[PDB]
């Protein structure tokens, strides 16, 4: 009986950011096994799942992980101990029952992801095969083109800039390899100007710079002279530009209006859902954009559905909040035709089976669906292996500075090296939810 | 080493129908084992890949393969011989290679399927696991809704009907074990009928009936009959209908017209294609009709746009010989708004490799891909593993009667006895290119 | 204790025809495997084994095998398990107890069978040798000469014909290979004639036609034709004919007499058994025949000893109903001079210990035995094993088109194939109850 | 022959920072697996060991490492396959004598140690044990105490402070794991007091803050502020605070003076060597200093002197530019009494065999051995296995913000759980060069 589990354990670790997180282990008979650690998020006032904290401030401020650790150890260990490596989705599904609430409070969503990774993971150990193989079959083939953060607003800056983070695509080049190079070539431009102009060059959370920048659109065009100093073009036979908005913050529920007097000065505007829409237009028509998160309130569906008829057929739009990788309210945008692109977070739903789910379904209806990191991150390296398991793309996997971002490029790296000439790399031919 | 082929071998054997095919063998170094045998199908005048034969007339009328044996045994063999059995891209795009034409026509699709088949068999022996979780990863959970022949006409029959052939699907039914029972219920009490009238009860190719009607409105009154003499209901919550034109075998080349008087008698009608769009229309109308098969001819481009735009968003149409199962062709009709399906048929293309590619392409697209069967078949069950192995929610293999059928229906009683509690049938869920 | 069972399973299945039927597992401790599924047949008033069938009209019209399986699943297994997987008639010994009625009635035949058949190919793949090298010992090495069906009657026909199938042989051929592809162009031959005579050219359940003749000597002339249109000789020589007339039908016990009127019209005769002996030795001066399969009632012995005076230095003389496989009625039959050759069908009799018994008593008494299949059938190949393991000479397995009838002849050309320059093929020197 | 290196292979990856490294892998026989990647740092004006580097302006800024990836693929693989993997003497002491220059610039230095720690990690895999056990045999048992990074200065800040860097140590602390969570309690409540003063919050290449304070007293006094605010003592109790001069940068080497000017007002001090120790006493008088590294000019032997007769039973006295980590170097400041510490960089030397001579030539002469890091890095944790398999009871490896600092923190909670009850932490007790 080589394949059954004979034990599952857990202990308390740090992120990135230095805050307390979860990690769990796997064993088999044959001495086969797996480590799974979950990185860090948590949310109130929505229908995503929850974590488990400790609330006792004597340790580290209340956040620590012990009631997760005592749940592995003490309850889910007991029921999944004699189970086969192999059954994924009998066990993730056991789990589910385990748990018995809607949104995985009496477990936490924290403890049951970390099972459920460290499983997979022990399970392509005693097969075998490397993990995007196991996950995906045998077409498992193409490398994503990366979405990658280098400029810093609103919440995040104390600059007189409205959106969240500003980003560079490296669509025309003709591999995977070359543009991580033409990446890492515009992140050194950049530096050398802000240097030059007298500018803080330190960085934040997802290891991109947040200057006192005059106002959204100098961010903008200092983006484009550094693409240019660097010696590419702007523009589809090159590299393009995308914003996160993330719109739900500035917007005035009592008013029913967006106003950019929070982020921006006592001068600034307010605007309607038709002004935001006009807004986001002009925007469009004078730089090279290629795609929109967010730019629209989580709950202005009218919106979304104005919004999708004026600029879906040019640009993407992506859910993010308005989703939270959830199917239920998937299945009414699809229907409604709000929106042609998702991003997937594997923490806010908790298990690998329902992650694989949703993609399926979104890409049925013809959309997009890129895989992202949060912000406090992990040595983890496990979602480069699902955006290549499923053939899916794009990936949202942050700036090139620190080693929580790094590591996952150096995975991507050693994958492109493996598949050699079965190896494909799509550029601008990545967008079917465009191109229609 | 143990995971190295070792030795690939190749024989002559029968079809049903009593033809001469092919088959093959392959091993590992460990003793892992598979055997491949290729459906008999070739046609003229569109660019399917093309079967090696024997011209010799002495033998078999000329429909001899031993020819195509010989080059899998003194070329393809030690070519292969040396690579790992997990491997499956790789060797496939050897061989396509090694041969070095378009059509695949100096070595034999035949031949390049035979070995292509074989070696996934080895594969899922080598790592002691079922066809469907090494073909499509751990995420394999869905039955496909079976659509199944009854009754024939057009150049399958003598009566006066133009259409080749009618389908029944169980679309109301909670388990596919309930569906099968269903389907052999309402093929009994058809029997039953046609024997008090008089009719013929011996049986075609698919093992369906093909008796003397009068006309096509006989033909579908007589199925409607059986429906509640079963005790089932017609429509979406129970029993729906469906055709098969092959509308290229009356279709005028030269008139540009589609003319009847082919297969009905002398005084039926002579339709242009907005005539064409008018009678369909007027049976759907009238019937409990679901889907479609190659309604326009091959080349009537024009006219799959106005059957698309009139009928599209009702009722599923199917491309098969608009598509051939090319990539080229599907590729066009996407640009174009000209269907909303394939039909796909393995041993048209020649690889498992390009399979796979054109079910993907269909689902970005919002297409349903239907996996399909020939006329000659044999004792094989892989298309059953396809159908599960992608999640594709339908299946077309043929009638209620002839072991060359019962063989590809048993399989799948089988994969829902082992997924269990996990396992899925949608019922009209399935078209998720209309209910939008 | 690699070789001990560790469990054995049945489910539910179909058969050719749409009807349920059963399937059965086993398994070793060391992970050795065996299927074995059951052809279909019943009988009543007679000394054959009997099957279950659930009679519950609410599904499959009462014909399910349901109780079959809950004693397979509730009571063999549990008796089973801890046999070594080789005591093949120890274990068939302790089911007939365990039963313990003369005919199986309380488990059911079918149920037992099953079990009988998965054990011996379970114990094959643990010793690692070919099916017929388990069951024969290493004299394995005739390939069995066929008698295929091409045209039906009596009960099987709308035609004004008594006798219910007709077959050919092709006794001439140099090989087994070469033989398969004599039977094969004849087929192809006839069907040609019919479509020039305006005739049906569809099939039945053992795959052959049934054309409305004018009589039993068109019947008989159109098959000749058929023969000369291919290019070969009819007698010795070439290919000749055989009948099984099923005589038991057209019997009438209360006149003592047989009556044509029943399949043919108000003008055909009345014959006694004396003018039955001389009717069919009028057909033996005619025509190539070489066989002939009943030809009087299950109980005119009296008539069976006239009979096999008259003509059993001459021709072959076969019984089916009237021995039933059963020992007993053998015995009395070898004892009274009443047959030269018997029928095999597993599943009337129930294990293969009693099948393996019954040919070994046929042989010494110097008559001929004949391996059948059933109307109904499985993708199972086992009975063209037992033909080679035996080295019996002669197999009864249909016609040239359908998958349950072709799958037995592809088996054998694997066979001749192993067994390379040690096979052998005896043609008309097969027939050692004449040529004595 | 299981033990035997049939294979090693090199890549090109990047570190942190986001630039070019490299990347080994070697393999058993056995199918034993290791995998090594090396930090990137080089200097210049010193006997530090030469890294290779592709001289070409258009990658990467002339930063590319194809050259030395091509000296292992092409030299040193052919050099070291068929060795046993257990051998590191001879291995390392083999690449030495191949590359045959004192400052290994033949082959380069980062080529060779990439083969040097990869070796080590299949070893400890093929004998099934811990890395820490398999370095340093069966008595490890002393977790390190950490001096972690908090504030900046000199020329890694634009504040006007000459000094490079300020560290916290918690040597009042029973367990490690209550050390970490002393220093992230503190990390926090810094962060409170910066935001409350109107400073940035941003973090430099090791993940501590840099803002513009008015000079050294400041920063001083606002980490004590701190340590009051989460609630420990400063002194031996509780927390200890530590200096790192890079002094060389502002010493003037044709004056012979220490020169404040240059990262400090136009009216600061010019200092003579006497006065230098003066100023440093005059620090430590004040403040709980426990540590100073880099005190004194790399050149000035005499000022060495002077600041050792003065200071050095009070306080550690740490070599790191003054020794390289060079046994030439060390031995003369044994001799001469010039220091009571060594900082010891791994990829200085170039083999783990010369790493551990001159760690135990330091244990000889009554001085601390102290592992560190370099600038850029990578999210390999080898140097927290080198620190338990020595006994030696100090690391310098960073803040607690960066996964490239936070996963060589997350590897010594790993070891404390598992060496258990048999676990130490010294604290205070570990400057055995002191409190004598």
């Amino acid at each position: 009986h080589m394949s059954i589990i004979t034990d599952v354990y857990a202990r308390e670790v740090l992120d990135s950011r230095g805050n307390p997180t979860l990690e769990v282990e796997v064993y088999t008979e044959s001495g086969a096994f797996g480590r799974g650690m979950v990185p860090s998020g948590a949310s109130t006032g929505e229908h995503e799942a929850v974590e488990l904290r400790d609330g006792d401030k004597s340790r580290y401020l209340g956040l620590g992980t012990q009631k997760a650790v005592d749940n592995v150890n003490n309850i889910i260990a007991e029921a999944i101990i004699g189970y086969d490596v192999r059954d994924q989705q009998a066990i993730d599904r056991a789990m589910i029952a385990l748990d018995g609430t809607p949104n995985k409070g009496k477990l936490g969503a924290n403890a049951i992801l970390g099972v459920s990774i460290a499983v997979a993971r022990a399970a392509a150990d005693y097969l075998e095969v490397p993990l995007y193989t196991y996950l995906g079959g045998f077409n498992t083939k193409v490398l994503p083109t990366p979405m990658m953060n280098i400029i810093n607003g609103g919440s995040h800056s104390d600059a007189p800039i409205a959106f969240q983070e500003f980003m560079i695509m490296p669509v025309g080049a003709p591999t995977f390899k070359e543009g991580l190079r033409w990446g890492a070539e515009v992140f050194h431009a950049l530096k050398k100007i802000l240097k030059e102009r007298g500018l803080v060059t330190a960085v934040g959370d997802e290891g991109g710079f947040a200057p006192k920048f005059e106002g959204t659109e100098d961010g903008v065009e200092t983006i484009l002279k550094a693409i240019e100093a660097a010696g590419y073009e702007a523009g589809e036979n090159g590299i393009m530009i995308g914003f996160d908005c993330a719109s739900s913050e500035f917007y005035d529920k009592e008013r029913k209006v967006y106003d950019y007097t929070k982020f921006e000065g006592e001068g600034a505007a307010v605007r309607t859902s038709a002004e935001q829409v006009d807004y986001l237009e002009e925007l469009v028509n004078k730089y090279p954009i290629i795609t929109i998160e967010d730019g629209m309130d989580e709950n202005d569906w009218d919106g979304w559905k104005v919004l999708t008829e004026r600029l879906g057929k040019r640009v993407q739009l992506v859910g993010d909040d308005f989703f939270v990788t959830n199917t239920e309210y998937l299945a009414r945008g699809i229907k409604e035709n709000a929106a042609n692109s998702i991003l997937i977070k594997v923490n806010q739903i908790g298990t690998l089976t329902e992650t694989f789910e949703a993609i399926e379904m979104a890409k049925e209806a013809g959309y997009t669906a890129v895989v992202s990191h949060r912000s406090g991150e992990t040595e983890d390296s496990t979602i480069a292996d699902i955006a290549v398991a499923t053939n899916a793309g794009q990936i949202k996997t942050g700036s090139l500075s620190r080693t929580d971002r790094i590591a996952k490029y150096n995975q991507l790296l050693r994958i492109e090296d493996q598949l050699g000439e079965v190896a494909q790399y799509k550029g601008i031919k990545s967008f079917y939810n465009l191109k229609k």
